[PDB]
């Protein structure tokens, strides 16, 4: 990773927290192309002071992101280690993340929004697949909208996928049960199980996400309940729009060999 000085970032407002991580917005004053001087708008990762003994895996995580290049997925500028701090910098996703975005949108949000989505995020987990790279932690809250649809100059929306932060095979177990029905089943029995069928669980849950409207699917379940849920094998129940449901469920499989691969899922996505 490139090395950026605490003294070229000024953080600005808060944007929220994930899992031993608080996010900013904030600005990087860089040399950029033909020595241009800029102020770029970026996103400020920071982990928690507390948690420092997880930066390792917090910038491994980071690092799986920028091992490829790809449209379909975010841009990493840097770090700043400088003195106590472990900052990632990432580029600045104006329309921010597709969790809260589907919620404030439900009303305009329709089928070929969903279908469009879903293809991109086929797209950028097809390529982490040809590469056998594990994501890890697919879910709407790692999904950022770079461009809104514009249906008056026929312009789709277009997403990119985040980094998945600090590695479930490392985080608390009492967290990754929190994280059922994204974490699936055989990460649940054995987090050492993480593999690129965990991903195609992971993306089936998103895909709820994408046609559930901001709701977070089992979010009435307790942690003891969300495990006796995967004990008692269940599935989600189809969201209201059911059109992508079978391939919810397709996606969900219990068996992981069963799981079908990204380019069976695009294939699907593209018959409808
Ligand atoms: N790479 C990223 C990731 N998230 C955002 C973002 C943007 C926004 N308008 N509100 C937010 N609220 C929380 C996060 C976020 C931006 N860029």
């Amino acid at each position: 990773f490139h090395k950026i000085r605490n003294e070229d970032l000024i953080f600005n407002e808060s944007l929220g927290q994930g899992t031993f991580t608080k996010i900013f917005k904030g600005v990087r004053r860089e040399v950029g192309d033909y020595g241009q001087l800029h102020e770029t708008e970026v996103l400020l990762k920071v982990l928690d002071k507390a948690h420092r003994n997880y930066s390792e895996s917090f910038f491994e995580a980071a690092s799986m992101m920028s091992k490829l290049s790809h449209k379909h997925l975010v841009l990493n500028y840097g770090v700043c280690v400088c003195g106590d701090e472990n900052i990632l910098v990432q580029e600045f996703v104006k329309f921010g993340s597709l969790d809260t975005y589907l919620k404030k949108n439900k009303n305009c949000i329709n089928i070929l929004w969903k279908l469009e989505v879903a293809k991109q995020l086929a797209a950028a987990m097809h390529f982490l697949e040809e590469n056998t790279l594990i994501h890890g932690n697919v879910c709407a809250k790692n999904i950022l909208l770079i461009r809104e649809e514009d249906r008056k100059t026929g312009n789709p929306p277009f997403i990119k996928l985040s980094d998945p932060g600090i590695s479930i095979t490392v985080l608390p177990k009492d967290i990754l049960q929190e994280r059922i029905p994204w974490v699936p089943p055989e990460c649940i029995e054995n987090p050492k199980n993480l593999n690129l069928a965990t991903d195609k669980w992971s993306f089936g849950t998103t895909l709820w996400e994408i046609c559930s409207g901001g709701d977070k699917p089992l979010s009435a379940l307790d942690s003891q309940r969300k495990l006796q849920f995967y004990e008692d094998r269940h599935q989600l129940p189809a969201p209201k729009a059911a059109e992508l449901a079978n391939l919810i469920n397709n996606c969900m499989d219990y068996e992981p060999d069963h799981r079908p691969s990204f380019r069976a899922i695009i294939r699907d996505l593209n018959s409808l």
